[PDB]
DNA sequence: CCGACGGCGCATCAGC
DNA sequence: GCTGATGCGCC
DNA sequence: GTCGG
């Protein structure tokens, strides 16, 4: 990657603002700048060159000049040395432990993997499973395994009810050669924006995937969103595959295109696209796109018959999934 | 300057 | 119990 | 931290 050094720096700064400073807008600012620099097709020669990009301002330009001059950032060098900042950053790598919980644990003298392991009773359920699979969850998933996972999910879903449609979204749908997890959008004709003609639609699917030992653990579960753990089966004599995070989202069927736009991401692409929507006078969520009235109040859902329709509303040329990895 | 910055599901908790 | 705030997660 | 009015 042309500007990998700079983008890593900015990502590290973002993480610090989120995890330690608890400054979500600074976090988003750094990530937006990292993303715009990541897609910039030249090797950046100066902060001023970078500043020409949307999302890079005066402060980041200065840091980019320092980084180009020396290969590092004193601000980060110092952060890397702060024990409290270090501990907090580490703890937040456990799924279910955020900035608040991490600072709280550190207060109690819980700040290593070893500490966490002996204090399981101090963890909620989500955290306990995040700890259980700490190592596994930091591994990426080769697209080849994603394909095997897709096959299992789609086929098990079909076995429950042939009218279910399951679509793998996330980085997979954007064509990534590896993914951090598996994202599954689910629809069923019994669940629309107008009616829920069937209960347990998500449950039945989760239950079936548990029955075949694909889903192994649950982080959280409700009527429309499942957040859990899954695992590919391994052959005789061979090492097991790592455990993987899986997210399943049941979306009203008539709202599939807004749903699939959302779940395809990336996260930054979504933020960017939704902010542009706001500027164009619309608001987009995973269900609908709606006009903003004069007062600045969301109007009624606009008709959408394709992903492209959404892009049209906000006056963007269509972008294929593979070009949304921001 | 300075308000806005994407939008929302599930878990947990305070207050009634 | 409920509702509203907040934490944490997803893209 | 950056943007736009
Ligand atoms: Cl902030
Ligand atoms: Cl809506
Ligand atoms: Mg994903
Ligand atoms: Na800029
Ligand atoms: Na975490
Ligand atoms: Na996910
Ligand atoms: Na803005």
């Amino acid at each position: 990657t042309l500007n990998g050094g700079i983008t890593d720096m900015l990502t590290e700064l973002a993480n610090f603002e989120k995890n330690v400073s608890q400054a979500i807008h600074k976090y988003n600012a750094y990530r937006k700048a990292a993303s715009v620099i990541a897609k910039y097709p030249h090797k950046i020669k100066s902060g001023a060159e970078a500043k020409k990009l949307p999302g890079v301002g005066t402060k980041i330009a200065e840091k980019i000049d320092e980084f180009l001059a020396t290969g590092k950032l004193r601000k980060l060098e110092k952060i890397r040395q702060d024990d409290t900042s270090s501990s907090i950053n580490f703890l937040t790598r456990v799924s279910g432990i955020g900035p608040s919980a991490a600072r709280k644990f550190v207060d109690e003298g819980i700040k290593t993997l070893e500490d966490l392991r002996k204090n399981e009773d101090k963890l909620n359920h989500h955290q306990r499973i995040g700890l259980k699979y700490f190592g596994d969850f930091e591994k990426r998933i080769p697209r080849e395994e994603m394909l095997q996972m897709q096959d299992i999910v789609l086929n098990e879903v079909k076995k429950v009810d042939s009218e279910y449609i399951a679509t793998v979204c996330g980085s997979f749908r954007r064509g990534a050669e590896s993914s951090g997890d598996m994202d599954v959008l689910l629809t069923h004709p019994s669940f629309t924006s107008e009616s829920t003609k069937q209960p347990k639609l998500l449950h039945q699917v989760v239950e079936q995937l548990q029955k075949v030992h694909f889903i192994t653990d649950t982080l959280s579960k409700g009527e429309t969103k499942f957040m859990g753990v899954c695992q590919l089966p391994s052959k005789n004599d061979e090492k097991e595959y790592p455990h993987r995070r899986i997210d399943i989202r049941l979306i009203p069927k008539d709202q599939y295109y807004c749903g699939v736009l959302y779940f395809t991401g990336s996260d930054i692409f979504n933020k960017n696209m939704r902010a542009h929507a706001l500027e164009k006078g619309f608001t987009i969520n995973e269900y609908t796109i709606r006009p903003l009235g004069v007062t600045g109040v969301a109007g009624e859902p606009l008709p959408v018959d394709s992903e492209k329709d959404i892009f049209d509303y906000i006056q963007w040329k269509y972008r294929e999934p593979k070009d949304r990895s921001e």
